[PDB]
């Protein structure tokens, strides 16, 4: 089992996993300078749960174990709280994308669909991957949850594109499992990762029943080719000081995997042909998932705590218009923090006995998050001044002519040491441009789907047809009113009571 | 005990309340076409109750009897959250308000304060205080919240208005109660009230002691005068007709309270001159008030409801922006609902017994309300069409030349009944321009404080210090690092691990 | 010849329209409460020429004479701007909405249009409608310009609907003219004018010819029938007292003109089966009429106004919120100001020698009043709290108890009148929910087309095949540039020199 | 005379500017691969004035000669409006900042303040001026303005500093002229100008006398030493491979200036103690400047264009969401163009016979561009997906082993080059987080001042007590109608009904 942040580190070394970045085969990820923050970060992971326990880990009821928080399958309303506060101190604690998220909401979406896909067709989805959640769980490791493909033409579905593998499909099957082949891009921490399951991405026809595949394979399987992507300032990791890093400890990681004929054993397939769950997987996934980003309300904290610093040293801490944009920053960020508990506090119960969060609340959440960071960052922009995109390199305040120049001309107020005010600038300015505004800003645009695929949720849950009928009531209208024919559900979880 | 909506409308039959509306004394305000919606956005209070038990009413622990859950004292956050499932609800059963949430929220603000009261000075407000509960409870009474006075200077407290008067104070004392003046301002269903409970709107100096007075008086207490204020197209309720009032049947009512020298017994006062206890009120009674704004969702479900409709009638409902600006009122009201549902799911006890919600969530839940009524209003404006604000009387279209024309002319798509779309047109101007705007757009503005006191309650408890902390330790910053001096309650709320005393 | 608003007024009295206003004809709409105070604002039209000359006339190339701006031919960039001029100060002088505009956008877009009918057809409408012009110019005339019909199903054009009537169409041709039938709705002024322009409001297919019809009819024509519409807090005009009406002396004016066979004779024809032009002539009238919206900008100016008056009334005049809000406002009303006047200011010259102002700048003013004077609302009625919406009728403040009791508990900073207070919030709630904000807001949202309109036109001018091509040069790519396939005109008046 | 943009990248070798860039002096600007692409910025303003030259010059009154647009002191409301025609055309054909707006836009309040000055002192601060004018205009050079101080304590004037060097301030005088020390911060293009005009930054009192300094200095003057700002991405520039730039060929500069007792002679000093005058200078220099950012306009047609294209690779172009979201693009970028023309066609004549925009209707410009350009930043990464931030390298798509497997997985719709939409992606992360950013997002935000500065200037001139009386005329009020005691010029400038006097 892994145990402390320390030992996880260590799990990653000597794996020689196919890694291409810049042009060049990463031979130890753990020893590059680009990649070291986001395994930095998720260590943190692992380090929060020995330091605050009831936080970070829960009682297991499938192994009968204490587990990381990011393992256990939610059994309550409660727990899917529990994931929100969790996750808003890890990105407190890193300001940036710690990455085990995607998994754990994988998990738990797997839980209920299997027990689904079994009751319909007989087969051992369910039971397989609860063996899977017992050795993930007991071992303590790191799972990714792979469903984006590169989908070549938007406009088109598996079976319509011109190649085949751009979506992840079955090439092969024998006596002993499937063979997968495609890829998977934007994959969060998966070189980071002991295990990735692979999922589906979208709504599948019975034309794409190659492509209705869930397996896990360990990071390590042959087959798999793993591209780097690059970031925003991603090289000043490589050079030589930390200021101009802006957070030199902690980062996020995004790959391209290519898989080629990768093997999955029956043990390892949790979904292999049913077309017909790949929305219900994807709907819960993303459902779990879209109330994760409460994990950028930490950011936000971090972001407006960098904010009042700059004013501070600035020496106009206090002045109204200031005060004014942190309240608005503040009250911005706590509005996401709000509707992912809300949609976690009003989870129900499913099947297989895990709790699924409220998805209407969950699509509130992460459309404000798709708009909200970009004003918490202009914002920070304003606080802070030019200095924020012009200022010189750590190179030149350490140099001996033109570094005591920086340090007589960029005081702020008296008495603030000038490296801390260079410090607090590169921050906003990582969060904001830099290597953390990849998550702060485009994932919470994109991670669980683009803005418009939480507007077609919302639009299929809103019920219209009551609301109409709600209108027709009070404006004495009698004579045309219609049954609704639409999903009932969210009216149902908001007006629950003990007698239904 | 009153049961039912029509048993409530009884029980304000016969009162003789002093009433000016339209400089003319209301004899009978059941009766007056102005106020009977008002009235009948009550009853369904009761109505509720009988319809959904378990919604809208609760076991209460003080009486052991089953109330109504506008009278209950809040056990758990559960009884919280059920405050605002029932709100929601009743916002889109009557598109309204309904008026008898000021009450709830004074009297589960007034359970903890008095507590403290106790606590600190050896008085006995709080069990005075749970006698009241118990009679309102026994009786099932509509209890009016009366904190706001008219504040004359806006720069100036209690005690330096030129008019002493222009906030509530004690004039006089004896040995059976206190004698009380001035005046409470913009009060929701006063007159449609059985009890009000005057309270003070402002922190309280030592200077302004005689204005630290908390009590309850009947509604229809000797020396009150209550003066009706207007409403956007109040008088369409008094023409004959109901089309062009939009909601004929729902409405709300406010109303200016005149004291003059009106005497309150010491079993009902709540606070006699313990000042340093007014800001501790109104920050709890705000602290409810602003998640109570659940309701004005209950309010965009109808008026989603009601732009969806007209498209439908129009011939568009299926065109990508008229579907797109349905989402976004939706997505808009949601933001809402989940910041006021958040923070009473993460409501905590007090020392009295009661829980208390999450006083910063309640913050962002009234703060979104400011802002989100005033764009679902213009979106709703925008799918309608011009017909919202030009079309012609009900009177034209029940006249025998007018009326075929306008029949003819108004169709929308074929097979829509012309009737149909002017009502739903009238519905729409009602919410976004008349009546019941007052409440959705301008009491979503000013209730339980205008915008700028959220900012300010933000600001008390928005945890700046911790916050530059963990910036200066992500930069690298060690050497200028300083212990917060500042509120740091909400953090602890937000990452509390388990429900303890210890 | 009309001179002063006072002949304006006398000129109006006994004409005998049938006018319905609450299942009533009106004997004499001059008299009626509910009515003058629209006549009021048309007056201070004629007003406004007398006081300032300069700013609200112009000399008429067409009769040699100086005619009210509201009658003039724009014949240069300079008359499209003072338009804009005297609009924002007839806003501030008014409060509402002074009606004259729509009938001065309909002639200025007739002058073009019906030149390019006879260019192609050679007809004889642009000489019919300059002998117009002329008569209108001598007399010093009101003009309504009546293009909305009622539309019935939105989803069908005028020869799919289900009654041929729910667009205008000629019904019958004599050797003397056309008889038309059919509505026109919403009309802003039409009892207040002496002319009314009938203009067709959609594109027109092949089919649809018979709808294909532009005439002047005057207002007391046979066959026609006035239904006024209501406003909200409409029937306050009809109390006793003026206090509460907030704006007593002015208001705007709707109704529905209801077409019976009515008569045009061949001179009041512009257009006649030319279904092809339709188009033309609405994209032309919704391009001027979408920056007349300054109107709009002079109401912002007064609810400002109000804004820091009771803000000043209530003791907290200097306050940082209440400043910072009221510069909001006044940021909010100048954008669209500048939208308007930049439109006015890049016209250009049409075939027939009248200038026509930049139809993408004009579409940009339009969206932006779709949006900001509902802001401007909102942060108003902030500023002034709840009494906007709680105040006691004047029948309760003139009562001799409920009166001296208002007096007394109504008071703001001492050395206010309390009666100064109450007009001063009647005036706010007059323009944000009340009669004037008829204009202010749902006419901001729907006049000369709804948002949507506005952006389609701005998709058809945007030249996004131009912009693909700068960025794909900025980008290196070379080898799949398009030539771009759509409207170019754009660009060609924003980068016009003396060079072309 | 420089001519071309060849003529000017010739004009800046061999100049041995003290520049640190990355802990080592930079032996030459031209040939460094960081700042190249800001000197192609600057050349590609010559190169326009030669393709478009009714755009991009102008027949100079001054001297007689036909000038740069960028060095004509404007002469009606036309030669402001085609001020912002050429912006915008420049911000297309760069996509970045092209740094010649800041001097022209100082050099235009220096001729109307210089004449002020002097009609108040008996100086000859516009004789001198002048002189200046005519040696650029004929010479054909670039100029910077260089206003902005570092400042220190945000909260204190310059003569309550604990340093009196965080203000640039006079230190010596003799009978040659005076000497100056203190450093200007964010210096656009300044290592690509031949001349520097060192202006005040704030409100002088008399306490801060000797802050009282406008001067022009030559860009290679003794005693000045520059530090380079760095760049979001700024060293993809320094990379092998064009690709991940994004926007290759151009970018922006800004630079420290330290100014170690920098000699000015008398000639080419432009205010001298007059303290009073600072306000003034200030004031009309970011009342030109607050609409210059027109330019962000050319930079939204090209993001707009890179969001259209990126939609077409990925076969999407016509869906309705994607086509709302250009057209909410193209809207808030025209509304910043028309606010910013509005300004500039309602110029008016100053006393020296230059035209000054509108002040009200700059802050206007000025004041949504510190809004929209980051909603359009955010539209973009919308349409473009997630590729644009997780992308791999160049050196990824040209490896033997990984290149087959990119142009393969990174396919959009058939027929599109995987390469092309690579390029567009880099593009759209050039301008949304990357170098080009710096000058989109950021520079929009604290150009001519931050937000707050606008709303300020904004209080000064909205006429709250002429509405007042507006709206106590319509509401009945009589009795407590008072007289404004407030600047009432904008409301001159709207109501003007002719071109008099
Ligand atoms: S983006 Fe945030 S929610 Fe998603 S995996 Fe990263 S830390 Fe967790
Ligand atoms: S405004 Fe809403 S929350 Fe307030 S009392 Fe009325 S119904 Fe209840
Ligand atoms: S709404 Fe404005 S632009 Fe339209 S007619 Fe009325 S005053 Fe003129
Ligand atoms: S940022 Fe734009 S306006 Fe400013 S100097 Fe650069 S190109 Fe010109
Ligand atoms: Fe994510
Ligand atoms: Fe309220
Ligand atoms: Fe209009
Ligand atoms: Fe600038
Ligand atoms: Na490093
Ligand atoms: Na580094
Ligand atoms: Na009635
Ligand atoms: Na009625
Ligand atoms: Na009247
Ligand atoms: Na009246
Ligand atoms: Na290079
Ligand atoms: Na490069």
């Amino acid at each position: 089992t892994i145990r402390s942040g320390d030992d996880y580190i260590e799990s990653l070394r000597g794996r020689d996993l196919k890694v291409y970045l810049f042009g060049e085969l990463v031979k130890e990820p753990v020893d590059h300078p680009m990649i070291r923050p986001s395994i930095n970060a998720v260590a943190e992971t692992y380090d929060l749960a020995l330091r605050e326990e009831a936080l970070a880990s829960a009682d297991s009821s499938i192994t009968g174990l204490k587990v990381n928080r990011f393992l256990h399958i939610a059994e309550s309303a409660e727990d899917l709280v529990l994931q929100n506060k969790m996750q808003r101190k890890l990105g407190q604690n890193t300001g940036t994308c710690f990455q085990r998220c995607v998994g754990m909401d994988a998990m738990n979406s797997l839980h209920s669909t299997t027990f689904e896909i079994d009751e319909k067709h007989g087969t051992d989805y369910h039971k397989r991957f609860l063996e899977f959640v017992k050795m993930v769980q007991q071992e303590n490791l790191v799972i990714g949850g792979a469903m984006t493909d590169p989908k070549g033409d938007r406009s088109k579905g598996p079976s319509e594109q011109d190649d085949p593998d751009l979506f992840t499909r079955i090439v092969d099957t024998d006596e002993k499992g499937v063979y997968v082949s495609g890829a998977k891009a934007h994959q969060t921490g998966c070189i980071n990762s002991h295990w990735i399951i692979l999922m589906p991405t979208i709504r599948l026809t019975e034309s794409d029943k190659d492509w209705a595949i869930v397996g896990a394979i360990p990071a390590d399987a042959k087959g798999v080719t793993y591209i780097y992507g690059r970031q925003s300032c991603d090289t000043r990791s490589m050079e030589e000081g930390d200021i101009d890093d802006g957070n030199a400890k902690f980062g996020g990681q995004e790959a391209l995997i290519i898989l080629d004929r990768v093997f999955i054993p029956w043990d390892k397939v949790f979904m292999h042909g049913e077309y017909e769950f790949a929305s219900m997987l994807v709907e819960r996934f993303t459902c779990y998932h879209r109330r994760s980003y409460v994990c950028k309300t930490g950011l936000g904290d971090v972001l407006i705590g960098a904010a009042a610093t700059i004013a501070d040293y600035n020496g106009v801490p206090k002045v109204s218009h200031i005060k004014d944009k942190i309240i608005e920053m503040t009250h911005l960020n706590e509005t996401i923090f709000a509707a992912g508990i809300a949609s976690s506090h009003q989870g129900q119960k499913m099947k297989s006995g895990v709790y699924l969060n409220d998805d209407m609340l969950a699509q509130v959440c992460k459309h404000n998050v798709t708009r909200f960071p970009y004003e918490i960052s202009r914002l920070a922009q304003d606080i802070a001044g030019g200095l924020v995109v012009t200022l010189p390199s750590e190179k030149d305040f350490r140099h001996p002519e033109a570094g005591p120049l920086l340090k007589k001309y960029l005081a702020g107020r008296k008495g603030v040491d000038v490296e801390n005010r260079m410090r607090i600038l590169r921050l906003i300015e990582n969060m904001t441009l830099g290597r953390n505004a990849v998550g702060y800003l485009t994932e919470s645009m994109h991670g669980a789907g683009s803005p418009q695929a939480q507007r077609i949720q919302i639009q299929r849950q809103m019920q219209v047809g009551y609301k109409k009928n709600l209108a027709k009531n009070l404006a004495g209208i009698t004579n045309d009113v219609e049954e609704p024919k639409e999903s009932s559900e969210y009216f149902k979880r908001v007006f629950k009571t003990k007698d239904s």
